DNA sequence: CGGCTCGCGCA
DNA sequence: TGCGCGAAGCCGAT
């Protein structure tokens, strides 16, 4: 409804009724930023034709006491700093602390709201909330896809096997929906503590923070600043500095030549519209620029595709046929070792390139993309059954990475683990058909001593 | 039937 | 280091 720089393709209606006379309410769950956000548009441009102001309601859950300070801390001054962009556009929002199928529905009806509109996820705890939502509810509805460039429900109506048959699909509607965005138009109608929630949540999760021997932390919070404003930056460095060499350098650890955009895109700090858009006019490398798309276009947004028609995407039925018939041959062989969820979690284990990689998840939370293939692979080799590994691998993913809880994670895991958008490989023990990776393939690609006297 | 985001031999 | 084969099941264009 209205909009001439507006896709409607990005819309969708949850449910249908009567427009009220209040405000449109935006319920910002997945992209927390104020620019290049086609749900807060859309939301913008429903309230000018209804000339009604828009407002922004964001609602804390208790998930938090599942992950970590290290998401706590992000998520939150990055929410701080938006509360200011919106108040510069003279948008209010609006902080609730509990299930957001019940304060939500109880906010729609103080605040007597017209129309209700939230972004995008496949995650299954959003689809709950959102029928939870809907019953409490009587005005029209409406959901936006403004994670990705293509909409989930439009790129594929189907789950897609692996990436070469999801390239053709996506890059064939890459013309109509890879656009600009319009500037956030200011409200003309006007009408929790954000320091307050910070300091609760923070006592709370205390006594779960990893420490070191001395009772001093592993996490360094420097190496990433949050925000919306600090996301900028990155891309722009990415962009001139690494963007040139990341076709050849992306699969080395020991060069810091990654586009560090997985934490701000996790948390819809930056859209990934906007990457694509500076990415495309860049005058560099043909080859480093048709990898990177590849990754932030296909990859990230098939990660949406599998979890949105798989709903059991953390689980082993999501597997393939061809990939659990070879796990479950492979249950009785003898594993080379046994590890623990605390072994594997303090890096105890023979290997000392894993032990590497997990200090580097410690420490900084974003664990260098090639090790992750190395760190999930090991896990699946050295545990007691295929479903162990995949419950170690999604606990330690979602627990000590900045980008974890993501689409990209469950995904990634499935491959490294399933085979998921993956093929068959040799057989072997174990493993059996499932993609493998050696210590010594590692030792003929990039420096491994390097990495690992890094991280200790 | 062609071709997919590993290890490994070889220059 | 970069290149080409090997080992493996299956989708998708016909
Ligand atoms: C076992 C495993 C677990 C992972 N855990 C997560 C996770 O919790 N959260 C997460 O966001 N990503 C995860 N990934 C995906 C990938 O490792 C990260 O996107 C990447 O390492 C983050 O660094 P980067 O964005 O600087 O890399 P870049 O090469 O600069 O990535 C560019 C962008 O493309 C996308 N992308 C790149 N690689 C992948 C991939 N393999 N799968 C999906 N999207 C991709 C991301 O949006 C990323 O920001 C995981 C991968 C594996 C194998």
């Amino acid at each position: 409804p209205r909009g001439s720089h507006m896709n409607p393709k990005r819309i969708r209606a949850l449910k249908s009724g009567k427009q009220g006379d209040g405000p449109v309410v935006y319920w910002m769950s997945r992209d927390q930023r104020a620019e290049d956000n086609w749900a807060l548009l859309f939301s913008r441009a429903i309230a000018k034709e209804a000339n009604v102001p828009v407002v922004v309601v964001f609602c804390l859950t208790d998930e938090f006491l599942e992950a970590g300070i290290r998401q706590y801390e992000f998520m939150l001054k990055g929410l701080q700093e938006l509360e200011v962009s919106l108040s510069r556009k003279k948008i209010p929002s609006f902080f609730l602390r509990g299930d957001p199928g019940e304060k939500i529905s109880r906010f729609v009806k103080d605040y007597n709201a017209g129309t209700l509109v939230t972004d995008f996820s496949p995650l299954r705890i959003k689809n709950q909330w959102i029928e939870k939502v809907i019953s409490g509810i009587s005005i029209p509805f409406f959901e936006v896809d403004a994670h990705n460039v293509v909409p989930c429900w439009e790129a594929s109506q189907k789950h897609e096997y692996a990436a070469h048959t999801f390239r053709p699909k996506l890059y064939a509607l890459l013309p109509e929906f890879l656009e600009e965005f319009p500037e956030l138009e200011p409200n003309s109608v006007t009408p929790e503590t954000l320091s307050d929630v910070l300091e609760t949540g923070v006592k709370a999760l205390l006594p779960e923070r990893a420490l070191l021997k001395n009772k001093d932390p592993l996490f360094e919070p420097w190496h990433f600043e949050p925000g919306e404003k600090a996301a900028k930056k990155v891309m722009e460095s990415f962009i001139a500095d690494r963007l040139d060499s990341y076709g050849a350098l992306r699969n080395d650890p020991t060069k810091n030549m990654l586009s560090n955009l997985s934490p701000y895109l996790h948390f819809g700090q930056i859209s990934s519209q906007r990457v694509v858009l500076e990415v495309e006019k860049a005058e560099s490398n043909p080859g480093s620029k048709k990898a990177f798309l590849d990754e932030i276009l296909i990859w990230k947004e098939i990660s949406d595709n599998f979890c949105y028609y798989n709903p059991g995407y953390d689980g082993f039925e999501s597997f393939p046929s061809w990939a659990k018939e070879s796990l479950n041959a492979h249950r009785n062989d003898v594993r080379s070792h046994i590890y623990t969820l605390e072994e594997f979690e303090a890096g105890k284990t023979h290997d000392p390139l894993w032990n590497a990689s997990q200090m580097e998840l410690l420490s900084t939370g974003k664990m260098h993309g090639y090790t992750r293939m190395y760190w999930a692979k090991k896990i699946l080799e050295w545990s007691e059954s295929p479903e162990k590994a995949l419950e170690i691998a999604i606990c330690l993913n979602d627990r000590y990475e900045l980008d974890g809880r993501d689409p990209n994670g469950y995904a990634g895991i499935a491959w490294s683990i399933g085979g998921v958008h993956d093929r068959a490989w040799g057989e072997r023990e174990v493993t059996g058909k499932i993609r493998y990776m050696s210590y010594e393939g590692c030792k003929r690609k990039f420096d491994v001593k390097l990495y690992i006297e890094k991280y200790s």
